């Protein structure tokens, strides 16, 4: 465990959630309630992390690991600027069927997190090693 890395596990959560596309989750995101929620979990995980970071300096590298951070930061941000396109998007329809919308940023919202998984690893992985 760890807290930051809990932090990080609940915005990882609820994203999957997200990522079914279940009634719920469609409601919410023609409101602006999923991209809030996930505001606040972004800023616990990330205000975790410099707590952590400050601790860990107690016991080239630095700036790398502030960039790996960085990384965690903007992927974040592109999940809910993506997901504030498809509230756009849904509106611009008019009404009409939404299903290919869906479809299409179901394959994107994979992807970008799969980048976000990668991003996450490699801070722990630089962390692990700032460990000791």
């Amino acid at each position: 465990g760890q807290r930051w890395e809990l932090a990080l596990g609940r915005f990882w959560d609820y994203l999957r959630w997200v990522q079914t596309l279940s009634e719920q989750v469609q409601e919410e995101l023609l409101s602006s309630q999923v991209t809030q929620e996930l505001r606040a979990l972004m800023d616990e995980t990330m205000k975790e992390l410099k707590a952590y970071k400050s601790e860990l300096e107690e016991q080239r590298l630095s700036k790398e690991l502030q960039a790996a951070q960085a990384r965690l930061g903007a992927d974040m941000e592109d999940v809910c600027g993506r997901l504030v396109q498809y509230r756009g998007e849904v509106q611009a329809m008019l009404g009409q069927s939404t299903e290919e919308l869906r479809v299409r940023l179901a394959s994107h919202l994979r992807k970008l997190r799969k980048r976000l998984l990668r991003d996450a690893d490699d801070l722990q992985k630089r962390l692990a090693v700032y460990q000791a």
